[PDB]
């Protein structure tokens, strides 16, 4: 009976938390000498590819309401809080030479200060797309080399001015959806693909990528490790891929191939340094080798791993270059007219929270992480303008959904998977990428018409009184 | 031609302002003390009433922003500003045993002085539409008599605060939508008729509102207009009524019919002390009676009338008592189908240049009313949230709709009626009460995005050279 799940269920020291991204809560985005992201000028440049043409500039304001939301936080009483740092805050023009800017350092010191005073825990992240304007228009950001010494400096910065309290780093979050919605669909900034080409840029910047974070990792191991003592991983965008039908030798090959095209992608060059077989036979001369110092850079290069996880699909084989034709798989919602769960208040995330524990079963068996959290697990709201706040903050579709979901991840560790904590998405309802701020993904709800005030839905309620400690 | 139209067309003491009202800009709504009105509670309680399901709870936030207002107004150059005080700001609970508000009247204090600092002539409504909650819930508002003597109060507290300094007020602001939105069609607040009464109540509410004119005038010109030397007087709803077919007797009459059920409602009791003729056979029983008191207190109970002008119909012959139906009009948009002007970003507003010179026209013609504003004309950008700023503020409609509105008022002037000035709506884009915050007015962008950013639109910046000084 997953209504019942509680902290007593789980191991003493097993974290519980809630997440946000830079971009999708601070607002200031011109503020306090922030510089511009590629999300900032995707947003202007480009209104219609955001849902009612809205962007984050001002978002729900945590830049300069972090008090309440560190507030919040202390009232709800989870062990730890997952935010991002904007690199273009710390540093406008993204590298050294675009200057440091002390007031965007003031501002994570007083928010990891003030969690740290109320018992919570920071677990930071560098990179949550949000990547300076100034080096995409130098040298087309994650399409190139140099920036993965770009962001080294940026971690340094990072691990220096804030590593003395922040113990839990990840160098990048879903990479993978940077990767594909960036330059694969061109629905994410910077928007290329749908000049881009989604045959070959894909696969540069998740090579990027993966070369940004092991050199981060490399760098935060070798100087900073020691002194400071604490931990850094990355999270990974997961999604169950079953097969359509479960005799088909054929679907079990091809739900096994999806998930090697969007988890394999990053988690075989941090197991042996290489891409996944199956990605090396359908990717050829497209997909970018690694040399053999970059391959034991990469292997091992984590602390842990954080999952990210929503929904599942059903695979069966398929029958210009393009990542999505690569793969060489089709999507299936249902079986005989039967989805593989309800939908959310969004199409494409059906509820399926078995979905969570095959994931982390799948991800200890394959790739052997000795570590793992789950970085994200969350649900959107049905989009209704209509409701009054208390009819609005009933959100038992969130309250069953996340007691399910915590409910598997329990079942994963009891099949042998060492998960270490479990953040929700999200704490705040945010800026939700291409869809705006319809899209409602917190257990504290935003109230848009009024100063973006706060207040805590069913599921925050729940989430306090069941996980507290 | 039009587009040549400047001040230099007018006489040198000829004003030109533009316009606002207390719910549609101030926000601060529970700010600095101010209690709710119907609107609060309407938006609040019913968001399902408006387009998006907003509020004015924020709206453009001039109540902290009024500085900036006032510096635009400053740049924009022209004579005089109408903007409205929130009577549930000053009096928390509508009457004086509610308490008054210190602090609300700082507010309005500051706004005047900021003005006048800067050369610009404040022309103050009392009322528009923002009744107290506390007086629609003592004793249902404008449906009580009650609101005479609350109304009194009320007025004689802003001459007595603000009369040194304020020399144009007006009672009300388009009482007519009032009556029959709130009543009649439960489109806006309170959201009766659609408990109410469309056959009844409009006519209440309608002899309430003319009693609180007549009993506000009566105390200004009796007690304050001595020693502080302003003028008193009010603003009414129009929209130019013409014959469908311009031979048909019967579509003459129908046109004026409706022109006395939108206009002679409230102008024939300030003319003559009683109401159309065509309404009292229509309305019959159903019409209150003035006393012979009050029809002396109505009795050319002002010192000017301004008109609120946006479109036109075609009218013709009618074929449960509801004010709708006592009409007996039916109206039409198109002869053969040709419309009698191209729609805006509204379908209801149809671009009908020479509909002003005729209203203008007929208010002299009909009421004799020796001083007249136009307090409001302007028009709404078509609905486009993917322009960027550079694109949105080109409004050539706008720009043309403004032009040609004024020639035609130029035109009335030549005719032989006595307007003294003209008031563009809106000076911001602001809440526009049941569509929200979709429909743009003003001659000022807001970017709703970025904490209601003020840029000036084509329209302003040929407003301040034309019309400058």
């Amino acid at each position: 009976d997953a209504t019942r799940i509680s902290r007593s269920d789980f191991p003493a020291d097993f974290i519980m938390g809630t997440g946000s991204s830079a971009y999708q809560i601070e607002g200031g985005a011109r503020d306090g000498g922030r510089g511009p992201s590629i999300w900032d000028t995707f947003t202007h440049r480009r209104p219609d590819m955001i849902r009612g043409g809205t962007n984050g500039d001002v978002a729900v304001d945590s830049y300069h309401l972090y008090k309440e939301d560190v507030n919040i936080l202390k009232n709800l009483g989870l062990d730890a809080y997952r935010f991002s740092i904007s690199w273009s805050r710390v540093l406008p023009g993204g590298r050294l030479s675009g200057g440091v800017n002390k007031e965007g350092i003031n501002y994570y010191n007083n928010l990891i200060d003030g969690l740290l005073a109320n018992g919570i825990k920071p677990f930071v992240t560098l990179f949550h797309w949000d990547v300076p304007q100034a080096l995409e228009d130098e040298y087309g950001g994650f399409l190139s080399p140099r920036i993965v010494d770009d962001f080294c400096e940026y971690a340094e910065l990072c691990f220096w001015e804030f590593g003395d309290r922040v113990k839990h780093w990840m160098t990048l979050n879903e990479p993978w959806t940077f990767s594909v919605h960036g330059y694969a669909t061109g629905l994410y900034a910077p928007g290329r693909g749908r000049t881009g080409n989604p045959g070959t840029e894909p696969y540069w910047v998740t090579h990027h990528l993966l070369l940004a974070h092991a050199a981060a990792v490399e760098l935060y191991k070798n100087k900073f490790q020691r002194g400071q003592e604490g931990q850094i991983g990355i999270s990974h965008a997961t999604q169950w891929m079953e097969p359509w039908d479960e005799n088909s030798a054929s679907d079990v090959e091809a739900a096994a191939r999806a998930l090697d095209f969007m988890l394999g992608w990053f988690m075989e060059p941090i197991t042996s340094g290489d891409y996944p077989k199956s990605m090396k036979k359908f990717v050829g001369s497209r997909l970018p080798k690694f040399s053999p110092e970059q391959s034991k850079m990469l292997k091992g290069s984590y602390d842990f791993v954080g999952l990210n996880y929503y929904t599942a699909s059903y695979v069966t084989n398929a029958s210009n270059f393009s990542y999505n034709t690569d793969i060489h798989v089709t999507y299936e919602t249902d079986r005989n007219g039967v989805p593989i769960g309800p939908q959310s208040g969004s199409d494409w995330l059906l509820i399926y929270p078995e979905g969570i524990r095959k994931i982390l079963v799948y991800t200890k068996k394959t790739y052997n992480v000795p570590l793992i959290y789950v970085t994200e697990n969350g649900v959107d709201d049905v989009k209704n303008t209509n409701l009054t706040l208390s009819e609005a903050r009933k959100d038992s579709m969130r309250l069953k959904y996340l007691q399910d979901h915590i409910f598997n991840v329990r079942q994963a560790m009891n099949d042998g998977v060492n998960v270490k904590g479990y953040f929700a998405w999200s704490l705040l309802d945010n800026f939700e990428w291409g869809e705006g701020y319809g899209v409602r993904f917190g257990i504290i709800h935003i109230d848009y018409n009024d100063n973006f005030a706060r207040y805590p839905k069913d599921s925050a309620v729940w989430l306090m009184n069941s996980f507290h400690k």
